[PDB]
């Protein structure tokens, strides 16, 4: 049986300068000797590309998401942005029957979120869509209830979005900020329900410290030195009524870990993480699913893949195999599948342990090795049509900020791809090696302080096959693409992405 194989070097990409890149610094030469004698292109890992907001590095998570499925897939920023760009969002069905209770009703509308443009769990410009909604379909009272940052953007900046939405309260002749709390007690995630009730009883004008404004109550925690994360929930002098019975609530957190918590206290019937009477009649929307304890109307359902690289496989009756050590082992299963957990027919699974270390720059080949030589003894059988491996190294080594363990990971990994590719050509197969965002690329800030994070920069491509040119472009979303024409499989509709083989 001939063997395809997609090898994901994880979290290693295309970059100019030298300085601080471990790709460019490291000895590769298994690496160069594909690179120089096979096809060979580049192609885009983050931003628009792999399905989130422009100038956003790209990530595990979402790379493996984009690679499994053959297209763009979009995440919840981005195709939230985007339904307020086309206008759908203001003809949401769930968002106007929240609306249409509280009309009914003659009572009031409470919205809860991260003020912030942090796009992590948020964003503050979905709140000024939904104040607008709001104003196109007459609602009366609008009470807005903030959720500090300070984590996903500067540490104080909520100064800053406080005054813009009060502008925007003013511009448009609705809504009021009623209370105002750091994320540390309404978006904690670790159970701490004393911190949550804290919150809870200023949403609720039940029990907190009061301001005439919320930039005063603000510049009063700044003044303790309590910054964004840790202001203490306020309520706001005469702009809190309470949440009462006939009341709808729209919580515009996309984010599930740390809004899942609140919304139990409101709308977990069984909720007993503190004594609570619970408000009746209660219209309790969430912009994504939280989770499957909340009785709430979702904004936003998730949207099942079909037609991922594997469930084509299975349907060709092909046998495919998934591998990689523990810290991307969930990329090359469940996101590779589409966020499906359950094996497809004719699919089997590799685990291999990674090291227990705090930081891998502590062992910088981790568990490559041994996640080589499982592969090795896999192809044995001779009854693969398809693996899907992950090295994980060259992120998770360059996450620590430091050069020489980050080229020594590379190192590692390239010893690795020879012994993993020259099997393969062998058995008269086929490689793609690529990665699925950057990272180890730059470690180093230019003025050489330590650099932690992932890159926005373009990923390399080689595919091990001999008389072909690649597209000059592409995106993550085209390498099942590519994969299927090196089976000889049929493409189906769904998936958008395009092959790299031009033909
Ligand atoms: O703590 C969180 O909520 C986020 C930061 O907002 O960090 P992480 O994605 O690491 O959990
Ligand atoms: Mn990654
Ligand atoms: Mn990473």
């Amino acid at each position: 049986k001939k063997p395809t194989a997609l090898i994901i070097l994880d979290g290693f990409a295309n970059r100019e300068s030298e300085h601080g890149n471990a790709v460019k610094l490291a000895n590769k030469p298994n690496f160069d000797r594909y690179y120089n004698k096979y096809p060979t292109t580049q192609i885009e890992a983050s931003g628009l590309d792999v399905g989130l907001p422009e100038g956003q590095m790209g990530n595990s998570e979402v790379g493996h998401m984009n690679i499994g499925a053959g297209r763009i897939v979009y995440q919840s920023l981005t195709r939230i942005n985007k339904s307020i760009e086309d206008g759908d969002f203001f003809e949401n069905d769930v968002l106007n029957n929240a609306i249409a209770h509280v009309n009914s009703h003659d009572s009031a509308l409470h919205i809860f979120g991260l003020l912030s443009d942090g796009g992590v769990h948020s964003h503050y410009k979905h709140l000024f869509a939904l104040l607008e909604l709001a104003k196109k379909q007459g609602v009366e009272k609008v009470y807005v209830h903030a959720f500090l940052d300070g984590r996903d953007v500067d540490q104080k900046s909520a100064l800053k979005y406080i005054e813009e939405t009060e502008a925007k309260f003013n511009e448009l002749g609705i809504g009021q900020f009623a209370s105002v709390s750091g994320r540390y007690y309404a978006m904690d995630r670790d159970k701490r329900w004393e911190r949550e009730e804290k919150a809870y009883n200023a949403i609720r004008n039940f029990d907190a410290p009061t301001y005439a404004t919320a930039k005063e109550g603000v510049e009063a925690s700044y003044n303790e030195g309590l910054t964004d994360e840790f202001v203490v929930p306020f309520i706001v002098e005469n702009q809190n009524d309470g949440v009462n019975d006939g009341d709808a609530v729209i919580f515009y957190n996309f984010r599930p870990d740390r809004a899942a918590q609140l919304s139990e206290i409101f709308a977990n019937r069984a909720f007993e993480g503190f004594k609570v009477e619970q408000v009746k009649d209660l219209f309790y929307a969430t912009f994504t699913k939280y989770n499957d304890n909340i009785d709430a109307a979702i904004v936003f359902e998730k949207v099942d893949l079909n037609n991922t690289i594997g469930e084509i496989a299975q349907n060709n009756n092909l046998t495919q195999l998934r591998i990689a050590e523990t810290e991307k082992y969930p990329h090359v299963t469940y996101f590779m599948s589409g966020g499906r957990n359950e094996e497809f027919k004719g699919e089997r699974r590799r685990l291999i342990d990674s090291p227990k270390v705090a930081t891998y720059d502590l062992k910088p080949e981790m568990s490559a090795y041994e996640v080589k030589d499982a592969l090795l003894e896999e192809l044995n059988k001779g009854d693969l049509d398809l693996i899907i491996l992950n090295f994980a190294n060259p992120d998770m080594v360059g996450h620590s900020g430091m050069l020489e363990p980050t080229i020594k990971a590379i190192e590692a990994v390239d010893e690795c791809l020879g012994e993993v590719v020259d099997k393969i050509l062998d058995m008269d197969g086929y490689a793609i090696i690529t990665a699925d965002h950057g990272n180890s690329d730059q470690v180093l800030t230019d003025d050489d302080q330590p650099m932690t994070t992932h890159t926005t920069n373009p990923v390399p491509v080689i595919v091990t096959k001999e008389g072909v040119t690649l597209r000059e472009t592409g995106r993550l979303g085209d390498l099942a693409p590519t994969l299927l024409d090196l089976l000889n499989v049929e493409q189906p509709e769904d998936m958008t992405g395009e092959s790299l083989i031009k033909h």
